[PDB]
């Protein structure tokens, strides 16, 4: 079964934040996981310049964007390196107090939560939108997992027995009631096109 982790005090603070403060441009949180998508990819071709047996599982780069009007998801895959368990606990890999910090003296100083992944922590602007996230990652020399949390201050990490994907990430999004405009055809390509144009990798948006 499910081991259960606290959120570093910083990490729960932040989060509190941004599920609470009324900001009304939610939409960038579909530029902050591409963008982590894009720096992860970016990462397995960098690893496969050196050795080519890395890109052994599954050789194609590319994010891939599938809403699921059914289950409220939308969902964000990418083929990229993937996470292992010790990354996925330590804030999926990102400095978060680290970033926090300075994240939140540029905030009560003069400065929207837009600017959150100049911060290396976009990854939260999920709860935006989110009201759970699940996160699906395999990486080569490790076994596949998923982290999980609804905030709340903490999170899941059982390994996952559902879908073998040989690399990358999911990030499941299970939506907040309201905010279903974000399975919709016409806002998706609005959003991709303007906020994530020259992201370096095919965009494949799925259709229902
Ligand atoms: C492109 S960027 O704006 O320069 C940037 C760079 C690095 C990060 C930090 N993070 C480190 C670990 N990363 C990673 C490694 N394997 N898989 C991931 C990954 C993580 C998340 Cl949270 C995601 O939504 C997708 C991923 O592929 C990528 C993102 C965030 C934004």
């Amino acid at each position: 079964e499910v081991e259960t982790f606290a959120f570093q005090a910083e990490i729960a603070q932040l989060m509190s934040l941004i599920i609470n403060t009324f900001y009304s441009n939610k939409e960038i949180f579909l530029r902050e996981l591409i963008s982590n998508s894009s720096d992860a990819l970016d990462k397995i071709r960098y690893e496969t310049l050196t050795d080519p047996s890395k890109l052994d599982s599954g050789k194609e780069l590319h994010i891939n964007l599938i809403p699921n009007k059914q289950d409220r998801t939308l969902t964000i895959v990418d083929t990229g390196i993937g996470m292992t368990k010790a990354d996925l606990i330590n804030n999926l890999g990102t400095i978060a107090k680290s970033g926090t910090k300075a994240f939140m003296e540029a905030l009560q100083a003069g400065a929207d939560i837009s600017m959150i992944g100049q911060f290396g922590v976009g990854f939260y602007s999920a709860y935006l939108v989110a009201e759970k996230v699940t996160v699906i990652t395999k990486h080569n020399d490790d076994e596949q997992y998923a982290w999980e949390s609804s905030a709340g201050g903490s999170f899941t990490v059982r390994t996952d027995t559902g879908e073998p994907m040989g690399r990358g990430t999911k990030v499941i999004l299970h939506l907040k009631e309201d905010q279903t405009e974000y399975l919709e055809e016409r806002r998706i390509k609005e959003i991709v096109k303007k906020h994530s144009q020259f992201i370096g990798y095919p965009i494949t948006l799925f259709v229902e």
